[PDB]
C-alpha cells in the first residue's frame, strides 16, 4: 500500500495473506475471510498455480514475521475461478479460495459481509484499502499490514483515464485526483472496505492499476456488488 500507515492487531480481521509455497515460501497475494472456509480474491493471484497444495491462506496475521514453521494456515480445499476470466484489465478477476477446514472466528480472524443487491443504489464514502504490497512502485512487500483511506471515483471518470482500457460495471475505481494513496503490487486480491452505517462492506477486491499512486491514476478493483449471485452460488 503507497502512502499508508500501519493496521493494528484485529483492526483489519477478514484480511488475510495468502502464501505460495514454490519455489520456497512467500506472500503472494491478499484475501478476504467471507464464511467459514471461503477466501474471497483475485484471480489473477494464481497465474502459474497449478495446485490448490502449493498454496497457505494465514489468518488472524498483522506481521509477516509472525509466521514461523509452527504456525498454523488453513489448507486449500479448491481454487474456484470465474470461467470467463482471462486477465485482470478483461475483468471476471474474481476467485474463492474453499478452505480444507472451517475458520474458529475469533477477534483477530472473522467474516466481512457482502453488498446487499439492493445495496446498488449506496454510495459508499469510508473506504479503505489493506495489504503487506507495495509501498512504491519500485519497493518490496511489507511486514506489517498497510492501511490507506481513498475515495471511490465514478466508472465514467475512471474511463477517461484509461483509454488503453475497457471499464465495465463489473469494475470499480478508487483513487485521488493528485494520487500519492493507491493499493500496489502484493496488494492484490486484498479488500477494498467500505463502512456503511457502522456496518463494513466488501466493496472491491483489489485488482489492478497503472503504476502505483500516479496522480490521475485510480487503482481498479472487482465490483464485489455485481458477483453476490455467483459468490452464493459456489459458496454453495
Amino acid at each position: 500500500i503507497v502512502g499508508g500507515t500501519a493496521s493494528v492487531r484485529g483492526e483489519w480481521p477478514w484480511q488475510v495473506t495468502l502464501h505460495t509455497t514454490s519455489p520456497t515460501q512467500r506472500h503472494l497475494c491478499g484475501g478476504s475471510i467471507i464464511g467459514n472456509q471461503w477466501i474471497l480474491t483475485a484471480a489473477h493471484c494464481f497465474y502459474g498455480v497449478e495446485s490448490p497444495k502449493i498454496l497457505r491462506v494465514y489468518s488472524g496475521i498483522l506481521q509477516q514475521s509472525e509466521i514461523k514453521e509452527d504456525t498454523s494456515f488453513f489448507g486449500v480445499q479448491e481454487i474456484i475461478i470465474h470461467d470467463q476470466y482471462k486477465m485482470a484489465e478483461s475483468g471476471y478477476d474474481i476467485a474463492l479460495l474453499k478452505l480444507e477446514t472451517t475458520v474458529q472466528y475469533t477477534d483477530s480472524q472473522r467474516p466481512i459481509s457482502l453488498p446487499s443487491k439492493g445495496d446498488r443504489n449506496v454510495i459508499y464514502t469510508d473506504c479503505w484499502v489493506t495489504g503487506w504490497g507495495y509501498r512504491k512502485l519500485r519497493d518490496k512487500i511489507q511486514n506489517t499490514l498497510q492501511k490507506a483511506k481513498i475515495p471511490l471515483v465514478t466508472n465514467e471518470e475512471c474511463q477517461k483515464r484509461y483509454r488503453g482500457h475497457k471499464i465495465t460495471h463489473k469494475m470499480i475505481c478508487a483513487g485521488y485526483r493528485e494520487g500519492g494513496k493507491d493499493a500496489c503490487k502484493g496488494d492484490s486480491g486484498g479488500p477494498l472496505s467500505c463502512k456503511h452505517n457502522e456496518v463494513w462492506h466488501l466493496v472491491g477486491i483489489t485488482s489492478w492499476g497503472e503504476g502505483c499512486a500516479q496522480r490521475e491514476r485510480p487503482g481498479v478493483y472487482t465490483n464485489v456488488v455485481e458477483y453476490v449471485d455467483w459468490i452464493l452460488e459456489k459458496t454453495q
